[PDB]
DNA sequence: AATTCCCACTTCCAG
DNA sequence: CTGGAAGTGGGAATT
């Protein structure tokens, strides 16, 4: 079911971050710089994880500021994801040894969590936040629904040997 | 059932406007403006407002299609810019086109002289023309215009009747 | 969502 | 057996 209330919202966040979770320590730290999955890495991808979470994250430090939010994000209009994942790789190209990359992909999951348990219902699924979509449907386009996406690109990589 | 007939469609058009009218009419301007449903698109929260807002785009881009039609001109399905999968980012359009109408009177006009029009273009189609032979893929123009006519008015009047259940 | 896409989940021969 | 085409069936589509 598409998520629909507060406690929904959370649920998914977790179940879709262990089972991606799972299958991402399954990579080792050797292959997850390789190009397996226009081809990218399984590191390239946890990259692209963290960019959007820490971008909503900055969503709402810039709504709390009081600060007009630019969406999805400055100098990127909706029709142009593909080129925010390009600017995602490059954000996180630097971090080079497999196991911070997940430690930081983990921790921002967990802060994700923390800020929607900040808000009430009404406030994520009640009111509309961005034009009618609400505020926890915009955060489950790009955390929820990316973990999903991105362990299915996994299991069809483990899905290559041997 | 769904209708078969010119005369068929033009009195599921006027019941069902007419009956969605009533409740439409029966909600404060005030309250017809505030969010409070959930919309066309999961995960979105909508206004009575968007709701008609929703009939009139569709309607005339009903009106659309023939004025293309009637010009020789290919159309363009269900709309420039979307394919059949998209009907989600079109209610939104739907919403936006008309957001400028603030006025709950005017806006009720607008819906009422779109479905006026609509029925008026039914009028100059033979039966034939209408339910006689497919005029999109495999429906026939009475179908089409039935699909975006007469049953999201029955569909709006649902949504107003569950509504209705509350009054703040 | 009329359709469209994208998964997960099969058959079922090729190997 | 055994990937792995290739075809189905259900659910969501979004920003």
């Amino acid at each position: 079911a598409v998520p629909s209330s507060k406690e929904e919202l959370i649920k998914a966040i977790n179940s879709n971050f262990s089972l991606l979770n799972k299958k991402l320590e399954s990579i080792t730290p050797q292959l997850a710089f390789e190009p397996l999955l226009t081809t990218i890495s399984v590191a390239n991808l946890v990259s692209y994880l963290i960019g959007w979470g820490e971008l909503v994250l900055h969503w709402h430090d810039q709504e709390a500021k009081g600060k007009t939010i630019i969406f999805p994000e400055e100098g990127f209009k909706w029709n142009e994801l593909g080129r925010l994942a390009q600017k995602f790789y490059r954000d996180y190209e630097d971090i080079t040894e497999y196991e911070v990359l997940l430690a930081r992909l983990k921790e921002n999951k967990q802060q994700l969590v923390a800020l929607i348990e900040r808000f009430s219902n009404d406030e994520l699924y009640g009111k509309p936040w961005y034009n009618k979509w609400t505020r926890g449907r915009m955060i489950q386009f790009n955390t929820a629904s990316p973990y999903k996406n991105a362990s299915g690109r996994l299991n069809k990589l483990q899905k290559c040997l041997a």
